[PDB]
């Protein structure tokens, strides 16, 4: 259609065009989308005819805006479109709200669930093991089956993501960044399943990445919370604009200077290259120690080291990234803010797809008032609406 | 009345055009409000009428603004207007500047006697304790006597806010933050009392906690000074901006790695999730240790942890916190300025309820030449006035 | 006279029109400050007759401006005015930049002998040291006897400060900052001395203070300096204006919790409120420990305490400094730079009431083609005048 | 010529004017620059003469931008003219991005091969070493004298520079920052050479310097990368900018109340200078110890000081370069892209000088429909030209 042609390649212009159109003239309400119904005092209503928008056949601007490949021209800003704004908070104050929070409650209580099944694990070498009849038993390993279960339910649910959307490798790591870690938490949980039967003890390893994952996914249900869903978008945006750019930068001082600082030191504890990264590290942290060795030679040149790594790294390149952070925040205080409009707007239309059985509830704003003298015949029950209003002065 | 029904839903420009009205007309001065009296060279007086504003009955527009519910259009700009801004500068270095002054050397005494109270406080057990008749004693216990009477001062004062204002659960959290944190400090004082005559130690926590808050208290005062006072709201607003978004975050990347951190550790000192909560909360102060325990198995897994916490929470979240307000004080520049001049307005309006059997003193400008050729008759000494001055070009 | 009047009270618009004065007529020559001389191709000089503004008796415009009480209008931007800008730039250039980089070159000798008298000084007790006839006395007592002079310098040259301008205990402790700093500096030194011959170890107290002030007033000569003197001058903005600020807030949490930190500690090495204020002194610092003290009751008092600390005066107090610190740098880019004009231009002054004997080098750009058809009669080398550029497009 | 003339100068209005004139008139296609070939639908294609701009014989306008010294009028805005822009990125894309990222990918297997023959150095005494038969032998040996290699190719390739351009001790430290710090990597690795031969083993102390810059040095190649090469950019001015304004005003503080410990401390392991600067260097780091020595007088004395370094070199100077650098962000957004696209230029201009002999690829956008109608006569394949888009409206 050419309507989701314009919201496929990102015309805004156009968009806000056909969305927004109304003329006063005979045969103009069959093409008309934006009605004025009440005109009262000066409080107007507004009524669009909302035709393709929400429900359409296997392709809907919704649809079309909210799975886009993040290479059109504005597909953050579409949204701010006075009918999909609206409907979108009408869509969530009324529908997706409660079964939002319900879904935060599910993913809260099985975070519970999960700790507590792996901070009391059992300690003794050779796994699995043999549960004694105690009331301590058949209360963890029941704590251990429904957390395997979330393992294998974010897994299944995590394959149907790219069964349906396909972002094909390059949508992938750039637009859908949390799938990816719904998807990879579950990738470890299940592993540590497959190293659990297969008697090794490794699999604590995965376990552990499995759990340190899963609480920082808890920051996806932040977005339904309007100060903190765009808060946790510039968390976003300081990883891939900033750590991109610090942490190169830093691990080239890091491993630059900790390789310079091995070869001065001639033997003992710290002779390897990995005891002393983490000493050079230790600056970045607030632990550093400029005396952690003495067993070398040409201390004035252990310590023109150590200075020229601390004036480098610490008293500038930390300083440093506080001041691009904040430039960026004045950069992207608008921006932040559309961008969480659109992780809504995913979850809205992720939920449709789910609580589909009960269909009816998904309609907005009724399908009543539609064609007043349509030229093709009396069809007045044919197309939905939706009621806005307005304000004074003409 | 129509005015204050104005000023409580916040209409900013209805309630300039009704202080500031003034027109040329016969039978005008008896509806005018802005009186123009000596119209010398280029600076020419002014006179504002002054009726219901200041000293009304039961509904007084400084106290229909000063006790709103916060959920007005403007509460903090309707003390802009031209009379109001003004007489609260009339009222504060005429009549209030002595009387707060005392009320804060008051409370700086008070909270000197009751640290000396509490700092030589008695250490063996089984509270109470018989004083003797040395001199140190009759001289602290005087000043514990003392320190209780003021915990219950503001126990009563803290009631009868409660029994007048009454914020009803939702302006109680919201626009009474210091009153609350006077009354609870008084809390903690009185359940130190009552834990100290049921022969347990355990008042001495309860001292300490109302001790702690008195002094955080003392910041209550740094109002009335015009640099500290706008200085201390900016305070307040990164608690309620920052550290509500910050420490939900930062507990979450807290609480989600130490308990990855402790199902990873084996067994020992730091096997238990409060000792190594403190142990991960110290990367934060600049006292963390990477290698705080070897009691366990994978260090490969440990030390990938704790550089993921590092990364994640100290050189990014605590450098985006300082960005962040680094936003939100060019933001609230003007905002908290206008806030501090609402409180400075409330404890005006304060003690005229406290100083009341001397009600001449709160009366500003004096109630002189008012009704000039009233229609209804000769009432010249009706209404108040209260003089301003202008500036040049004509 | 009434042009020194509008340069005490700061009226800079009637400060712009005096200097700036022209217009052709007949006999206006006579009345005329600003005189155009040369119109060639469009560069077209301009001659500025500059009769009471550097060189007149007793009451001249630059020493009006540069003395000011800091009460005035603008003192800070009179500088910038046509006449006033380039000549202090000419007399920077030519006469005093030399001067001034030998007075930085002594003060910079000055303390490297103070601090090698005072690094070597004899270890045995009972002052005085009767010294030796070694080559390393004989080197240090004359290294002594200069640094002790140099403090006697300081001392004459403060009182005469005050001899000549009398701030009157307002302009003191505002606006001569530095001349305190240099007086303070030698009255340590001077109280060393007196200390020193009267047999007491404790001159090396008021020893050091004149030494550790004596750097720090090393400052001073940054002005003279562009880059680093607007950057010295934004040094003294932020101690005014944010550890005013800042250090009240936080010695009022220190010492709160210091407070409440003591009593509950039962006995032990950190029962003093001097030993423990340190200890959440250190939390600042980044040396904070949180389990630095076992012997009390009711350890999880003891930690809410630290994290209640922690998180007010830590993530909070000091992020905030920092963002405080970056509205004030925007907020005084212009100001800091005008002050530093201003800090320039008193010691273009001061020089010319020292190198006072050789005034004929003081006078700037000559005196000649003064009076160009005089009503009053033939005096054309009357007035001085001072030679400028213009610019092109007519 | 006077084109160069008015880039040499940095006459950017003039420069724009040559570059772009185009005028409807017989005979004026021998004198215009910019052709209008194709006026299609509104689309329209532009060609530039292209004559002396980039392949002229010993003077040419990239040369002569690129090989400022920058004391030009804008040495960086020129760069930015519509021409010149679009050519240099189609000099990148098309010819020199291939060459470039195999210019680093051999300087990070250079650093890679040195680092690893250095890390396993022999720990045995007296240098040289007799190369056992071993596998470890034969295999690092050949790591060395390929990274000797390298030092002499930087040392040939730095003389080369200075050969050519000639910055002539001014621009020699201003703008050509990039080319001494290649040279002087090579200059410790050539050091590092004659001290290994002359049986000393203060080799390993200029190895390091060696080892050290090298990788400080893959920083030059994050131009070709736009947003890390802008980073970068950004580095360098916080060096030139801030470090040069904070080193000075720390190490005054720094040396001064170090100085001032010194002296009060009576004797013991801190007695030296050297001792304490670091304990007092400790602070900035956030490893400060308050007691770092007890073996004194005046323990007063000694807190003073502390707590009077803390407060001015810790909590505001650290906290002050924070906000500075904040500023400096804001101050250089564009700047610091602009001069970016100065270095990517150099770099392009610089391999046309190495990959000289096939010359014919450094053509761009072929020779071909010079004169239309050249008046004097048929030379319709002259000069060449470079095709470009416009926009639509007319
Ligand atoms: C141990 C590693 C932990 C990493 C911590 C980060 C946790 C945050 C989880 C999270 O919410 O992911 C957020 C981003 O977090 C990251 O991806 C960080 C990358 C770390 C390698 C949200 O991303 P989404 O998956 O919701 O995708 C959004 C987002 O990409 C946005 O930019 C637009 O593209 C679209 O709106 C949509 O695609
Ligand atoms: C141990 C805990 C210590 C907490 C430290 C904070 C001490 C500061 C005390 C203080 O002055 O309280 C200030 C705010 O401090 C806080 O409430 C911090 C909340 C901490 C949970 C002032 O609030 P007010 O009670 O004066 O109310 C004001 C204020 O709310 C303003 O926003 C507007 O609403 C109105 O002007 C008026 O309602
Ligand atoms: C151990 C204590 C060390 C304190 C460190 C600060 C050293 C800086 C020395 C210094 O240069 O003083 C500068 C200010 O430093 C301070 O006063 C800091 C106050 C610390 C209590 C310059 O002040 P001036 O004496 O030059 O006076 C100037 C200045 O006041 C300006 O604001 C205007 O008023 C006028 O131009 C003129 O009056
Ligand atoms: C152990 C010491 C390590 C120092 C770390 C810094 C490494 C960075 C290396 C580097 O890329 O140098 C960059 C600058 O780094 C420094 O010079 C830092 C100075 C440290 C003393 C780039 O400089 P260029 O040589 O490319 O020259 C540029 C640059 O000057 C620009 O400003 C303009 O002048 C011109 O575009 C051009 O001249
Ligand atoms: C969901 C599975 C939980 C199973 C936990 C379990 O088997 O341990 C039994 C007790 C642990 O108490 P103890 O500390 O005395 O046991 C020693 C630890 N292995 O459990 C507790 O006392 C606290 C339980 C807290 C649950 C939220
Ligand atoms: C500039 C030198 C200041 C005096 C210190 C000195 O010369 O000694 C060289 C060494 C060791 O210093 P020490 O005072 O401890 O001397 C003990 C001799 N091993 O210390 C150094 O090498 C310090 C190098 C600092 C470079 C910034
Ligand atoms: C307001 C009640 C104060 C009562 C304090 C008291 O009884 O103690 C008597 C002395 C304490 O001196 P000591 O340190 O020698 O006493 C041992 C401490 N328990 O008191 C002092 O020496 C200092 C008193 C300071 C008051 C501001
Ligand atoms: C979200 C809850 C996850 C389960 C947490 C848990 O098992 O910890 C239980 C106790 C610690 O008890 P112990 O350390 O004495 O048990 C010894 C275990 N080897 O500590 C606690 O109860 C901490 C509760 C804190 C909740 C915010
Ligand atoms: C990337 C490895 C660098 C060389 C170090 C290495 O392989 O060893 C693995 C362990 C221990 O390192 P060590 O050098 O101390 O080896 C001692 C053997 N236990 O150290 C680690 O596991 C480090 C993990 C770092 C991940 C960022
Ligand atoms: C201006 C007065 C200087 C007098 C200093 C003096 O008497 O000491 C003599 C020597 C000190 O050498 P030592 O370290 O061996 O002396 C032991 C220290 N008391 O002095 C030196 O070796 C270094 C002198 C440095 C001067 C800048
Ligand atoms: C606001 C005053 C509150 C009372 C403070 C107090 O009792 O401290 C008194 C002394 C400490 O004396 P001691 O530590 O020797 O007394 C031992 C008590 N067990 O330390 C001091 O006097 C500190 C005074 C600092 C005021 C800023
Ligand atoms: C929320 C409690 C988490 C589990 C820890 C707990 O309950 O114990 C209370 C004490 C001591 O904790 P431990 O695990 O060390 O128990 C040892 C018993 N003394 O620790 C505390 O009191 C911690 C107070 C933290 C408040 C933020
Ligand atoms: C390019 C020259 C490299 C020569 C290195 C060499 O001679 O050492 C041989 C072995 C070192 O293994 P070891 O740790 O057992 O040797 C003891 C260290 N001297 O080397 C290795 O095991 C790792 C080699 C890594 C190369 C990237
Ligand atoms: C501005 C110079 C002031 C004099 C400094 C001074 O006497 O220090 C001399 C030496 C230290 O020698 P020592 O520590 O061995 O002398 C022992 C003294 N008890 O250390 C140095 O020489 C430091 C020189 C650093 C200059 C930047
Ligand atoms: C303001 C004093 C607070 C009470 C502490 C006091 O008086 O003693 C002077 C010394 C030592 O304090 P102590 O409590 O440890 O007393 C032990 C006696 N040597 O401590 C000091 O000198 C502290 C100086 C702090 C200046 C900011």
């Amino acid at each position: 259609t050419p309507l989701a042609l314009a919201a496929s390649s990102g015309k805004i212009g156009v968009l806000a065009y056909i969305l927004q159109r109304e003329i006063h003239e005979p045969e103009c309400r069959h093409l008309s989308r934006k009605f004025t119904e009440w005109a009262y005092g000066p409080v107007h209503s507004s009524l669009y005819d909302l035709s393709c928008i929400d429900t359409c056949e296997k392709n809907s601007v919704l649809e079309v805006i909210a799975y886009s490949s993040s290479e059109t021209p504005n597909r953050h800003d579409m949204l701010l479109v006075e009918p999909l704004n609206r409907l979108l908070q009408d869509k969530w104050d009324r529908f997706v709200k409660r079964i939002f929070y319900f879904n935060f409650f599910v993913y809260c209580l099985y975070m519970i669930i999960f700790t507590a099944a792996a901070y009391y694990r059992p300690v003794e070498g050779l796994p699995p093991y043999k549960l004694k009849n105690t009331v301590g038993d058949y209360f963890r390993v029941t704590g251990e089956i429904l957390s395997v279960s979330g393992g294998v339910y974010f897994f299944f649910r995590g394959i149907q993501y790219f069964l349906q959307r396909r972002p094909s490798l390059k949508s992938l790591f750039v637009d859908s960044y949390s799938e990816i870690l719904f998807f990879v938490q579950s990738l470890f949980m299940l592993v540590s399943v497959v190293l659990y039967f297969s008697q090794r003890k490794e699999y604590v390893a995965s376990m552990v990445f499995s759990l340190a994952m899963g609480w920082t996914n808890m920051l996806y249900y932040t977005r339904g919370f309007q100060q903190m869903g765009i808060y946790a978008v510039m968390i976003e945006k300081m990883i891939l604009r900033d750590l991109c750019r610090f942490m190169f930068v830093y691990l080239v001082f890091l491993f630059g200077f900790s390789t310079a600082v091995v070869t001065l030191i001639e033997d003992g504890k710290y002779n390897s290259l990995y005891s002393t990264c983490l000493e050079l590290f230790k600056f970045t942290i607030g632990m550093g120690d400029l005396e952690f060795t003495e067993n070398y030679d040409f201390k004035a040149v252990f310590i023109i080291l150590l200075l020229a790594y601390v004036i480098l790294t610490y008293i500038l390149l930390l300083n440093m990234l506080i001041a691009l952070m904040g430039e960026t925040v004045n950069k992207i205080a608008q921006e932040s803010k559309n961008i969480w409009k659109l992780q809504r707007a995913i979850t809205i239309l992720d939920t449709e797809k789910s609580f589909l059985k009960c269909m009816r509830k998904a309609f907005r704003s009724g399908k009543l008032l539609q064609v007043g003298f349509t030229p093709d015949g009396k069809d007045d029950y044919r197309w939905c609406f939706r009621v806005d209003e307005v304000n004074w002065t003409t």
